[PDB]
């Protein structure tokens, strides 16, 4: 694997895949590509305010990073058809940059030499949007640019998925109360896009803000496509976020009967957790799902005839996600 | 005008009366210098434009003296301390507005949603919750246009002084009442919807919702979704709405895209934003997600001080 | 046939000790804890050492009964008594050591009622004034004999501040000395501006949103723990907007004309093997610190020498995780203290 | 009317602009950015640490309109194509990028046609370096690129001027614990400079951070040259700072003697204030002073005949500098 954005998510997706160790040894990291010396690159892999500190020995060289006496090359080219990664026998791209969100940006890629490439993102309609333990059984040999989709497609994927196979959504809005995240300000300013609230200082602000998850589920979930819509507030914390589901069901329902019902979906499920302790956003920091289901704010309001059904999952919109992109990454082999 | 609690709700509504009525007394469990002091700076709404002062028994504004008692049973009427949220407890203080929701056996008033049902024999009246004043005038017109059959609500609030600055032993016992505040968005009751039936009768049981606290001082706002009776698109919700905040000093309006600091020393109780409506439609099942914001201190309290002077 | 601990308040630093005992296993095994008495239900506090918003999940069984916490198939019998004297841990769960966590016994004359409730002894997780013994583990936890009954761990910032004063001093000279301890709000801070206990201006104002200065008596009271510092040094805090994490910035004059390499140098030496004083010149911040087990880790990387002819200042500087790091060092001084 | 060119519409920008437009025979006539006009109308409307400005704010596709007067907008990268001198006036340039930062490349607006530069940040020796009410006498007809120095330099030059004339400062050190700013990083990761600290959240972390203010507060006060050197940590605030000096005095003091000799050079001083109230750093933010002495946090540790001071200023690093720089650009029309 080459690892284009060693990001917060690419950084991340070393760490998955490093501490999976053997349940990992059908893949291997050989490179990295970013737009920085490989110093930063190491120190930033070594120290994380949101996870802690790597428990392992990290250093860098004049051109690569070296973890566990293990050397992994490090690029600065900002066009990825110029990575030489193909210097280290790079088979497949983790796209993790956020600027090759596209089958033909991403084209870059195949062009560079790789088999295949996994895009840490939504990256259009055109490509298969996969959502490990939801639709990873569409994928074929033939498959070469796959989305991972984003952090609230594989926390609203399975909440949805199982929700619909139980009850039948009709119709369905979303909220995420979600983290900041890397395109947010930290002060007022312009900012790439010149969006009104993307500018807004993001520590100190509840910040109204797009995603796709909700209109392009149709892409995971064929039978709710056009069926969702919804949109993001943006909150004062690092990471660990919640999607809230408003649906109208086939179904007359009880809280109880829909929390058992997508309970069971839960058991044994290593993408779609479930937990009713009464945790909070900080408690899925480092959590290995993209879901996690949150009966205890499960509610049904009813009047007469008509009834709406909310539902609630957690994410850790950085390494659960991530965790779902590196399971998608492994079934890719 | 006697203040019980000099808190966030107490010291704010002084500063909304002073700018406008008269205080002349406050009361918590404090000394006269830290009263002082909190009013003269305050870390979400900046600092005073007025002379402040303390003596060893009271608070001086502009050459005015304010007596300051620290009396917890109040039997020796704002009432802004959190610990007199009934009819019952109340009854220790002519008139008590409690600065909360106070129950479902007095008037819970939200102003300019129902105001009009106070009469000169009500003594103890609820000014109702932030969230209350809030969701009231975005349900209140809503359902007057279109006809809300039912619907639930997300209030995305700021934390308030009952939340923990760390996890620990919170009043109430709440698991996540407990939470680290400032780093956790951190679920939360609120009855505003529960309970909207006493301020708006016909919405009596047609509504539900809950809140994420999240890790600002201030500012909030309420994300509503509804089925309605009559089926709509965004911009016909957005103009119905908003010819109901024309001149609107409790329901105002906000199109430039806002975010929750701007709310933060704002008049109104609810700022309904026409740029987060949404409607979702497949056949014959539509959902209507409506949202306002809204300053859950001065907003609000702006509020209470309206509905005080209705009593005069 | 160990000494059995009740841990008063199970708040931040409690339920730490309470983790780091758990953790450290078979190096606590001549301690063990019996019983935990706070304020709350039993099933809040076992939800509080499940879930840590700055330490993350306990990775054990936890749960709650009626009067009690469950750890790994562990009962920990809790009580809500607010006055000392009536815990009846002594009699009920055989407690012959008081961990004092709960900030309202901070004194020898306060902390008596454990004394008065059968308790043999009680270590204080903060100063407690200047009328008992203050330890901090690797600086003077040999001034601790059999007859000492009510002890102190000292504060966060005196755990950091006394081992780079002690080996800055040893090595140096300090003549003089100021702090500044750049400090994580704390519990008694205020979430929202309003009434504090003790009525403080600065400690009533929204801790999220401010640098709050603050007094410490680490600097005034460091004679408790290094006799030749007495009198010394002076200094205080800037309460800043993060959970967890502080520095302690450190500057002196020293009887030795010095360079920053040479102070470095000289300092990391006492940090070889030291479990109390670490070591990191990564070029940290604050957040690295959250978990780490020493009560100061000296940082090279910030350390100053302002010279002009022979006037001399050195700044040096030392992280602490002022929760965690502080905890680690109490429970070393608790394990040699039940242990005399 | 003294007519101003504003480079980089920025936090600085931004609030100079509302500096001028508050103010007093100043006007801004033009403003240059990478932006759009639409978006910089809706943050100079809408600010998150400083509030809705009371003033009707809308945009055109090439300006802002602020209470019926058109300000043109600019988006040229290099300053000296910015048309501002023979399309709109301009006098005077605030630099406010942080990309000319240096009398060699803040040259590029006498070049465009401008008077004089005022540049909102350190820019080396070889230009004054004007901290208004220390040295702001040091200006002649000649100097055409000054240098407002930086928001610690704001503070720090006050507090040090008028502690070394009354006491003599031997030897000082600095530390600013200073909120943070549009540099740093919102989460981990790559920053520009590649620094392992600047890399790092600002809004959970405290990050020991570089400042030139005391080591080169020699431009400031020459006398200081090579006697004081600090730093910064940066801490999870939006704005307000305070900065702590300690120092070896050439005179024994005490607090009170401190407190008493400090404060006199408060008296009247519109850039250099007094606070005794125990204010916390939000109670800074909005203020027009360029440093407050707080005699409440005045420390001084004796043993025998070794002494250290320790003083402290608040600054608001935003508009507190701002109103600094904002002094210095009228002190230019009376050259
Ligand atoms: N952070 C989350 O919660 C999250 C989770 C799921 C999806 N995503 C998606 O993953 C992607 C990465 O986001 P992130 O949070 O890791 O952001 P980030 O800014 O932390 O990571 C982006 C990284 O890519 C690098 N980069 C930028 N342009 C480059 C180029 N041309 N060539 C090489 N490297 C380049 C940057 O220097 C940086 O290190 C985005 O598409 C994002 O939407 C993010
Ligand atoms: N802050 C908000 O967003 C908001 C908005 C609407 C309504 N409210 C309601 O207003 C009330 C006050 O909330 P707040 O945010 O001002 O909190 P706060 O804690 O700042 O104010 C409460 C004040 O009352 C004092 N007090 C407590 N017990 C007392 C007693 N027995 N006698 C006298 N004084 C006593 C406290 O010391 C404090 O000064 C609560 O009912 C709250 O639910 C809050
Ligand atoms: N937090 C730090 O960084 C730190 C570091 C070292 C020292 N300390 C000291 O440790 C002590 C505790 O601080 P903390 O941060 O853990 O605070 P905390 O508020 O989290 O813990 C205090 C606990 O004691 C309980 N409590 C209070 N009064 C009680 C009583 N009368 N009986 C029983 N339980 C009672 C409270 O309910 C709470 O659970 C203080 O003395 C503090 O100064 C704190
Ligand atoms: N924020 C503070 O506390 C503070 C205080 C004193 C000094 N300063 C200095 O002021 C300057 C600006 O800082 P800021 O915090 O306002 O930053 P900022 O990022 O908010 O402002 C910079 C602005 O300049 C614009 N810009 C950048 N390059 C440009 C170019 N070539 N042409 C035109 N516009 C361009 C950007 O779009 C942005 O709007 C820096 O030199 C900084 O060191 C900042």
């Amino acid at each position: 694997i080459g690892i284009n954005g060693f990001g917060r998510i690419g950084r991340l997706a070393f760490r998955r895949i490093l501490e999976l160790g053997e349940k990992s040894s059908d893949i291997e990291v050989v490179a990295i590509n970013d737009l920085t010396s490989p110093a930063l690159l190491a120190h930033l892999l070594k120290y994380d305010s949101t996870h802690g500190t790597l428990n392992a020995d990290v250093s860098a060289t004049d051109d690569s990073i070296v973890v566990n006496g293990k050397n992994y090359r490090v690029y600065a080219e900002p066009q990825a058809q110029n990575i030489p990664w193909v210097n280290d026998g790079v088979d497949f791209v983790l796209e993790c940059t956020g600027f090759y969100t596209s089958k033909a940006k991403s084209q870059a890629h195949l062009d560079a030499g790789a088999k295949r490439v996994l895009i840490s993102a939504p990256a259009g309609s055109d490509l298969k949007t996969i959502v490990y333990n939801v639709n990873d059984d569409i994928l074929t040999a033939d498959d070469r640019i796959v989305s991972a989709g984003s952090c609230t497609t594989n926390c609203l994927a399975p909440l949805a998925f199982f929700e619909n196979k139980e009850f039948g959504i009709k119709v369905g809005t979303m909220t995420t109360i979600h983290a900041y995240t890397s395109t947010q300000m930290l002060l007022d300013g312009p900012v790439r896009g010149g969006n009104f609230r993307a500018a807004r200082a993001a520590g100190v602000n509840t910040i109204p803000h797009s995603t796709g998850a909700a209109k392009a589920l149709g892409l995971v979930i064929p039978e709710l496509n056009g069926k969702l819509q919804g949109h993001a507030q943006r909150v004062g914390v690092v990471d660990g976020s919640l999607t809230e589901l408003v649906a109208i069901l086939d179904k007359k329902v009880t809280a109880d009967e829909v929390n058992a019902a997508i309970k069971k979906h839960t058991e044994g499920n290593e993408s779609f957790g479930y937990n009713d302790d009464e945790i909070v956003s900080s408690d899925v920091i480092g959590t290995t799902f993209g879901s996690i289901f949150d009966p205890t704010q499960t509610e049904v309001t009813s009047d007469g005839d008509n009834q709406l059904v909310k539902t609630v999952a957690w994410y850790d919109n950085e390494y659960g996600f991530t965790c779902q992109m590196v399971r998608t990454l492994l079934k890719f082999a």
